[PDB]
């Protein structure tokens, strides 16, 4: 129905440091024959599940050094990948892909697979889309950890949420002409320009799900979706502003990256206010938007703060 790809499992064969089983769903409601793989590490029968959401242009492969970490904590771990990445299916049209698209195949997710006491982790897309989940179900969320992420919202109404669309120069809008302009796009380049510290073989593990153009229209499509925010995508993110500031009572970590040019502190402190009971945050010089490149660190301290309160 949805004319989608699937990505040759050859091209997974040498990854760096990721050494967890494939977990494949492919009777979701709403996605006919589409394919989404997840990981689900940790103790299956564990009271706590740490949900986390990748975004642009990854997939749960950024999560690796997590995962252990929580795991080894007495959790069992999700950590999906949308479709359009990873080892999901790949959608050929970019009309395919819409904020809801996305946003109804993690509710989905959480059905399927019954999750309940989760602690959300995200960042990017993965927190555009994630922080409006709770609202959806709020009983079955427990915790957060945040790390540069904000809310899809007008710029009216949250002009943090929108500034950073158009300045600086070599921020969003150098971000967005590297994904959506190339003819070929080389994701393993990318992923090293934005992520100074990759080694070539984690570089090469971003580069991996897609062997030719056809297979990155979510690649393409997401950055668009940033610039150009739909009626469902607004209304939806400005109801999650009054849930997050009314609503949630539980506990959260936040984690910014402060050499991001996009989603850093300028953005990050706006989040914080709107969040009730954030507490500090944990401010990771050495980091760029693409924090979980520093995870351990945040895994292990976001444990300490919560254990911190149990």
């Amino acid at each position: 129905m949805i004319n989608a790809i699937r990505t040759p499992d050859q091209r997974f064969s040498n990854l760096d440091q990721y050494p967890f089983s494939p977990n494949y769903l492919d009777d979701l409601p709403g996605y006919p024959g589409l394919r989404a793989h997840y990981l689900d590490e940790g103790n299956s029968d564990a009271e706590d599940v740490f949900l986390c959401l990748h975004g642009e242009p990854t997939w749960s492969y950024l999560y690796r050094k997590m995962i252990p970490v929580f795991a080894e904590s007495g959790a069992r771990v999700i950590a999906p990948d949308f479709f359009g990445f990873g080892k999901s299916d790949k959608p050929v049209d970019e009309e395919d892909y819409t904020f809801e698209f996305h946003r109804n195949f993690l509710l989905a997710l959480i059905e399927r697979l019954d999750l309940r006491n989760i602690t959300l982790v995200v960042q990017d897309w993965g927190g555009f889309l994630g922080l409006t989940l709770p609202m959806a179900d709020p009983s079955r969320f427990k915790r957060l950890i945040i790390m540069n992420a904000c809310l899809m919202t007008d710029p009216v109404t949250q002009p943090a949420f929108s500034a950073f669309v158009t300045q600086p120069a070599d921020g969003f809008t150098a971000w967005k002409y590297d994904l959506v302009t190339p003819s070929d796009l080389r994701l393993d380049q990318f992923m090293k320009r934005w992520a100074p510290t990759l080694t070539e073989a984690e570089a090469s593990a971003y580069a991996a799900p897609f062997p030719d153009t056809s297979y990155q229209a979510g690649v393409r499509k997401f950055p668009k979706m940033v610039a150009q925010r739909d009626q469902a995508c607004i209304d939806i993110s400005t109801e999650a502003i009054s849930f997050w500031q009314n609503d949630w009572n539980g506990q959260t970590f936040m984690a910014i990256g402060m050499k991001d040019k996009l989603l850093g502190p300028d953005v990050m402190y706006p989040m914080k206010a709107l969040i009730n009971g954030c507490p500090e945050p944990l401010e990771i010089a050495d980091a760029g938007h693409f924090v979980q490149e520093f995870g351990e660190q945040v895994a292990r301290e976001a444990l300490k703060h919560f254990a911190e309160t149990e």
